[PDB]
């Protein structure tokens, strides 16, 4: 008897075999049971509620099942920590990865209720601020659809990417209070809360050294699931949450100060700001993430890199490598060299820049009074590795200065990368050309001294969201010709190039298209009254913005479509819709000028009679995941235009191959490799190499020989300096030009001439709608590629050390 | 079809008609969908959640069924309005109401569980002082056992009132992180949230005046199912959560101010601090509740006052009455007259005390700037209120100085209590003594102009918590003989006066009291390593420390005892275990100090060896609802000491009584009536009455004449100055002597020869088993009239205009 009764208590049988029946009675009994309602009362929004919850369960089971087994079985663990991880919607994810669509349309819709509705009550998770963020979010649901025991680790922001409103044409940043309504996803953890220390000091005593005197902060754990494609598996991740530990009221009112560690995402992209709250955050992740870590490897230390891997995203969980020592030498009183060989096998970091201002390099002042310990083990690690150096190179001091943690100047600062190649076993880049620039620039000694920690993980999308999801015409049209294998492995689409002269798909593949910006148009009249005309060429560029990134290029060409129009009113030109979005970070005061520009051009073309239809320049609100799910199935042309050198993949580029659309870009990040797969005869490459650009810099870039020798750039910086887009206030945009003409980095006028011209090529090539459509189908087949799943795959053959498996494990019951 | 399908959306069938197979199932399903735990993983703590949240089901289905009956009969609403709810545990209590107990026990046995450790995991929750908190907690639960359409409103603090730990002998004082692990009774209402304003100015418009550039504080509510006793009424406590309105990164973290709002509640126990934050508490739940109140009652304004009653629980939302008359004038556009005639039908205020330092009169500066329109309003209310007393009672300029909700001075105040009695139609003190104190004191010159406003209201406790739940035993012994209707009609207790001479109950009402100690004993044990001679008078005093309540006066009579062992070692004395617990405000210094000398009372007693077990001093740690129901049924004595004339009513006192425990104590608040019920004879009243206390205050207290007069009170007072009892450091009470010997506005030395004397009778009694069982058979059948079922019942008749009803509502199903 007694335990044995407990038996009883098991997952056994749940909310139903899924299907229709049994889905309908969970729904009302959530309706009731859980949000406290009826239908009396009940708002969309309540509804939407009861289907999430209805869904949970059948996600639950899972995610019971999957962690069962992995205790079981036992496998080597991943564990992927990033301070970011922009996740978007889940109530749609999680329905197409389990199969239950179908059924939950059905059984809403014999309830009364209309899903779709349903689902767009669902707003993002948007604890991310682009890009590097959404790699996290792609790759986690990559690592669960390939059977890998993959924990993705973070902190739970109370509010993340700000909401961008757009008033009298400039960014206004709203607080976005994403967990309002509450988050029916994650499961909070209270019973697994964990200390975090800070500041203090080290004292020496007989058996080694001792952080004492620290103030703690505790990390509350809070779950989310997150499901393979209908392989059963379920994996986790676990963000952390800041909670004080346990005269009078100030003092209970001042247990905030704590808690503020979780309160915001920082909304810098590609962007280091040295501040205090970003270094407790990035320790927060780092400290309470080694302990579970650490706990659950227990329930000597040999063998703990054969059963961890700790991928580092950027450097911002660099202080990883100097915790895991911590933790080893002072708690665990294991010896420094046997220590530095198990932290070194365990952990692996990825590069996402190349930039200067970008990279982390943190003032020592303020790691020895908040992190005093790790500094100590900073600078011991520096030594030992310099001793390595000076061995290898003897006698080469330039190079031992070049290679220190320890940037020297009037600031001294630790330099978290250097710290991260020395302290692991990998080291890699986001995309061919970005690792190949790492190994000769920024890392060119570290490659020197250690060139078999260097490696190359192009990165990828998941074509669950980004194909399946978002696009389901798209995903039909395809499915029709060769089955559904494709979803969970892309290289099938290659099959595609079978149909490049089949009229039927020619044919669907536009219908396809356009049914996308119809919808698409009918999306942005309906929350935002603005209309586009849907046959028009949709030219998007969607991304943070940025110098580097170049939107003030497409700026220019668009006031270059603008003035030609009105040089020639009745020449034809292939009507198109210029879409212009994405946040720029609140302090950054050139990205915001650059957001008042794109306004302020829309506001002349958009109004000017002359052109009418023929061109509109929009400024798409609040770019998110869920609005790039919306706007990249219903775009014709990707602009992927940075200065060459300077984006080291870029992601969105490939959303846009894999949803129909051409792209004209620079020979930068992937780029290089979608041209590659695609063959650049199906690509509109165009401007300046890295060769180029380093040639350029080499000789001195002067501005003023462009503006001298193109006319056309000449009209347009005196209209810009003129107050032709700002009349009320005439030198509005006086930094925009004075940057450009002295102080561009990124070389925008060295592109202008070469990129108005590609674009001329794009607009021959739309003017045939069968040949474009044609060039389409060879970009889409041969998007393959980039599918998380590749990138993932390499990940935990080439680094991790770890199988991937498409084995599904049985249905819960 | 269409809407018509939404009809299947019914709460219909729930988890089960109340028995062991279907209660089994939805624990499982609960324990891995709801919490996401298996069995291998779950911990007690887990496994209470999983019975929680069955039990809440059943809770859910009546608390919806209850609102939607509420809407179809449209019955005239009490709103009960309170900074303070003491609710305590809920699992049991639910249980107990539903009577799903047995049920339960069974299902839990079943699994491989024990139903009373799981219960034993749940805390209290605290969001109350002591008596008036669980006065609104006893209310609640009355007002859903009579089926009133009763909605409680208060704030919800994030920690209540702290956990007291005893380090060193003194009190420390620990935040209560109710809830850490979480709320399963609680439902967020996002949905419901409203603005409340704060600061701005007034400005007069054309028409009317216009609160303007205010700041706003968004009140977010959380509901909480009350369950009435077996009649499937389930009411709602609807408490209010401070949110902020919706560079970048300290403008978010700075939200943290608007929520400091509802953060933590404040300790004060019957005393005035005049802190702003308490006064924006107050507004908060004030200004969100009406305008809930005035939704509700809208889904003209003649009626409002017979669908709607406002109860003030004390002046702390006495704000209640200008907020009134702001929306009803200012928005409403409703004439001056017309609008307070309604406001005055709609309140009635409870007044709680008749110390000067305990009443509110808030600063008019603090009031301008927080909220002058409220203020502007408060002058108008006293014009008029003035304009009529001078007119009832011409050229008495003394009464209208006097009677002014305006106090002048250096600093003008705004006098709470004259503001509410002026804006109520009904006022109430809480005890018979207590409510003509008021008509004779401090609210004289209000009793004359309108004596019709004037109530009495004597408070009372709920047998289903102060018997059914803590007392199981004794509830069995009683329905053994009289059956079960007295649990909803308590004064059938009197039929147990037929069993005064019956020897089976005697010897059942005298086993019951020993099992509760011998139960109790082991709960100190096993928690505090306290170990208590169980064979012993246990003689209890449990309460908020104060100088009115006395602890001081107890002090000296266990010093009184102690003394007189060691005069006469081996003379027997009826052993004892005297009891002393509760918790002084952080601010309190000698509130602080008594705690601190019964610790160090203690200290000696317990560890002199000539005294052994024959007198042990115990101070309880943390006294809390859910301690009283642990050590109230296992007391033998019931200490009610405060000085004659300063306890309102008392309700610890009422537990006590029903519980099997005799009194000892002053004729005032409630003791008055509890004596007039059970017999004189029956109880052991002492001391100065309220007459004798007023003499002594016309010639002069000197308590040096009591010092003076009396050998075994000097020798007491030598002690403690000498150091007697602070060896270490010997003037450590040189606060408590002083204040005694010339500043003791409660006169303890008056009182001390009586209490002695009367203690001896205690005493006297104890040594004779039988007949102190008798008595005590004779207090529980005459505890009836203190059952707050009989409050509530003439609250609804006299004030709020309802009839109390034991229909029952139909289950669920
Ligand atoms: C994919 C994605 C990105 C990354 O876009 P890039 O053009 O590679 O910088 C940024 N933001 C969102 C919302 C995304 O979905
Ligand atoms: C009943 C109760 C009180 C009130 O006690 P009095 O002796 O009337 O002041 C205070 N605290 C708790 C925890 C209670 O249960
Ligand atoms: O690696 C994921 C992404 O990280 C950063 O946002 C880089 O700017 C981008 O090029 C890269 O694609
Ligand atoms: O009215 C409920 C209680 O309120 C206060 O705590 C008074 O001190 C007390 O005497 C009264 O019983």
């Amino acid at each position: 008897s007694d335990q044995e009764k407990r038996k009883q208590i098991s997952v056994r049988g749940l909310a139903g075999v899924e299907n229709v029946t049994e889905l309908k009675k969970n729904f009302n009994r959530h309706l009731h049971f859980t949000l406290v309602k009826d239908r009396n009362v009940a708002t969309p929004r309540d509804y939407y509620f009861a289907l999430a919850h209805t869904v949970r369960d059948h996600l639950v089971g899972r995610w019971i099942r999957t962690q069962q087994h992995y205790y079981e079985k036992d496998p080597k663990r991943i564990y992927y920590l990033s301070l970011e991880f922009y996740m978007g919607r889940t109530l749609q994810n999680t329905m197409v990865n389990l199969a239950l669509e179908n059924a939950c349309d059905e059984a809403t819709y014999q309830l009364g209720l209309d899903m779709e509705e349903l689902e767009e009550i669902e707003e993002d998770a948007g604890l991310g601020n682009g890009g590097l963020g959404r790699l996290a979010a792609c790759f986690l649901d990559s690592m669960a659809t390939l059977g890998l025991a993959a924990y993705g680790y973070g902190i739970r922001y109370e509010f993340g990417i700000f909401n961008q409103k757009i008033c009298g044409g400039w960014q206004m940043e709203e607080a976005d209070d994403w967990l309002r309504y509450g988050n029916p996803w994650e499961k909070a953890r209270p019973e697994f809360t964990l200390p975090v220390h800070f500041y203090g000091r080290v004292e020496h005593t007989s058996q080694g050294a001792k952080w004492v005197d620290t103030q703690v902060v505790l990390a509350m754990p809070y779950d989310t699931p997150v499901p393979g494609y209908r392989n059963n598996v379920v994996n986790t991740m676990r963000l952390w949450s800041a909670k004080a530990p346990n005269g009078y009221i100030q003092a209970v009112l001042d247990r905030n100060l704590a808690e503020n560690i979780s309160r915001v995402l920082y909304p810098n992209d590609n962007f280091f700001e040295g501040k205090e709250l970003r270094l407790k955050q990035e320790y927060f992740v780092v400290a309470a993430t080694l302990q579970d870590i650490i706990r659950r490897f227990k329930s000597n230390f040999d063998a703990f890199p054969d059963k961890v891997a700790i991928q580092l995203n950027d450097t911002h969980p660099s202080l990883a490598i100097p915790e895991l020592m911590r933790v080893l030498v002072d708690l665990e009183r294991l010896d420094w060299d046997k220590a530095w060989e198990v932290t070194v096998k365990t952990c692996a970091y990825t590069n996402h820049t190349v930039l200067p201002e970008a990279l982390e390099r943190w003032p020592v002042h303020l790691l020895e009074t908040l992190l005093p310990r790790h500094l100590q083990i900073i600078y011991e690690i520096n030594q030992r590795f310099l001793n390595r150096v000076a061995a290898a190179f003897p006698g080469d001091v330039d190079r031992l200065r070049r290679m220190s943690l320890v940037e020297e100047g009037a600031v001294k600062r630790i330099n978290m990368a250097h710290l991260c190649i020395a302290g692991s076993h990998a080291v890699n880049g986001v995309a061919r050309i970005h690792s190949e620039i790492l190994k000769k620039t920024i890392f060119k000694d570290f490659y020197e001294l250690e060139p078999h920690k260097f490696q190359n993980k192009t990165n990828g999308i998941t074509p669950r969201r980004w194909l399946v999801l978002c696009n389901p015409g798209l995903a039909e049209i395809i499915a029709e010709r060769i089955g559904e294998e494709y979803i969970s492995d892309l290289d099938q689409l290659r099959k595609l190039l079978s149909y490049v002269d089949d009229e039927a798909f020619i044919r669907d593949v536009a219908k396809v298209k356009q049914e996308n910006k119809l919808k698409f148009a009918a999306y942005l009249e309906r929350e935002y009254k603005v209309h586009i005309n849907p046959n028009s060429l949709f030219d998007v560029q969607v991304k943070r913005i940025h110098e580097y990134k170049r939107q003030l290029l497409n700026c220019l060409h668009v006031i270059t479509l603008y003035n030609r129009i009105k040089k020639e009113p009745n020449k034809f030109v292939v009507p198109r819709t210029v879409m212009i979005g994405g946040k720029a970070a609140p302090g950054y005061h050139m990205a915001k000028m650059i957001i008042k520009l794109i306004t302020a051009i829309g506001d002349v073309v958009n109004h000017d009679p002359v052109v009418g239809d023929r061109l509109r320049v929009i400024f798409l609100e609040n770019y998110r995941v869920s609005l790039a799910e919306k706007v990249i199935p219903a775009a014709d042309l990707s602009e992927q235009i940075s200065t060459a050198g300077t984006e080291a993949s870029g992601t969105g580029n490939m959303k846009f191959m894999l949803n129909g659309a051409l792209t004209i870009g620079t020979m930068d990040g992937a780029n290089v490799e979608m041209a590659e797969e695609a063959g650049e005869e199906n690509f509109f490459i165009f401007g300046m190499r890295v060769e180029d650009v380093d040639r350029l810099d080499q000789r001195g870039y002067n501005a003023q020989e462009y503006y001298d020798r193109i006319p056309e750039l000449r009209q347009i910086i005196e209209q810009l300096s003129s107050g032709f887009f700002s009349p009320k206030q005439p030198d509005l945009f006086k930094d925009i030009v004075n940057m450009l003409m002295h102080h561009d980095r990124f070389k925008v006028f060295a592109d202008y001439e070469e990129y108005v011209k590609c674009q001329e090529r794009v607009s021959a090539l739309y003017k045939n709608p069968r040949e474009w459509t044609r060039m389409v189908i060879r970009n889409i087949a041969t998007s393959g590629k980039f599918s998380s799943d590749r990138t993932i795959a390499q990940y935990a053959r080439e680094i991790w050390g770890v199988e991937p498996s498409r084995q599904r494990l049985p249905a819960p019951d």
